[PDB]
Parts: C-alpha cells; sequence; structure tokens
DNA sequence: ATTGCGA
DNA sequence: TCGCAAT
C-alpha cells in the first residue's frame, strides 16, 4: 500500500524540485502540513486534495483515491481478520 | 452529491427490510454508529467500508469511493472558490 | 480517542 | 511539542 505523501515527494516535489515549505506557502497552508504528509504521518483530506490538485493541475479525485486505497489497505491489514471472523456475511 | 447514508438506506435497509438496530447488531458496532451514517451525519469510515462490504456482500471500496466523491464535493462546495482565488497553479 | 491543523 | 477543532 501506497501512502499518498510518497506519491507527493517522488512525483511531485522531487521532479520539480520544490521543498515542502516552498509548496506549503504556494498551497497557504502551514509547513508542517506538508511535511507530515511527506513524511507519511497525515492522510490527504478533501482540503488538500483540492489544493494539490490545484497547484500541480491534477485531478483533485487523484489524491482522494490515493488516500482512500490506502486507508482501506491500512485499516483492512490491521482488523480485516477480525471483521471477518465476526461478522457472517447476509448470504447463509 | 449523494451522501453515502442514503444508499445504505435506500439500497441496502429497505431493500432488506434491516433496520439500524439490527444492522449494527450484525455488524458489531453501536446502533448510533449506523443511524448517524443513514441520517446523513456522519461519514463511512474504512472501518465501516469493511464490514458493510462484508455483511452485504459488497465491494469495499464501493462505500469507500461513495464517502471520498461525497466527501470532495462537499469540500469543494465550502471551500472550492476560495482555493481558486488563493492558490495560482504550476502552470506559468 | 484519533486525526488534521496552525502556532 | 503543544493546543484547538472536527470527527
Amino acid at each position: 500500500p501506497i501512502h499518498p505523501g510518497e506519491i507527493l515527494r517522488d512525483e511531485f516535489l522531487m521532479e520539480f524540485d520544490i521543498s515542502p515549505a516552498a509548496l506549503a506557502r504556494a498551497l497557504k497552508v502551514s509547513a508542517p502540513t506538508v511535511n507530515d504528509i511527506v513524511r507519511e504521518q497525515r492522510g490527504i483530506s478533501a482540503d488538500m486534495a483540492i489544493r494539490l490538485g490545484r497547484y500541480f493541475d491534477t485531478s483533485a479525485q487523484f489524491w482522494m483515491n490515493l488516500q482512500s486505497e490506502y486507508s482501506l489497505a491500512t485499516a483492512y491489514a490491521a482488523n480485516g481478520k477480525q471483521i471477518e471472523h465476526e461478522i457472517e456475511p447476509l448470504l447463509a
């Protein structure tokens, strides 16, 4: 599962030689907001998805999808088996 | 923009004649968790997406995508214009 | 209790 | 590291 911050850092920040601090100024958010994303310690909010799409000329939903897929896989790795053990599917 | 609780309510609960309280029991979550979703006052978490997919024999990512699309449109409706005013796209 | 956010 | 606000 790929944290969206890895794409942000590798596909955009490094590609265009833009620092997290420089990006935060262009996005009108605080430096720790971008830095925490790039360190893969914060997920991408809906607000951040719009800002990143707008600044980098990408789909906003592209960022939403990276996050939701990562969130789903991370939740599943943590609790998938327990959920499957306690919930019997309606087909039965 | 459709809150995922509307789909849950109309496509599943009413379709199978299952109450929010009965659904919460099958999902092993508290009744306000399901009720707040159906009243469109709470979004779908990654955990709930897994439980709903498991119980109703659907994709988990189906519920994740309903939520992410709703979250993005709601954020855009609130703040899209402000963001676009304050962020100049990197092109130029 | 956890997450996103700014200071 | 910390408090504030939303979830």
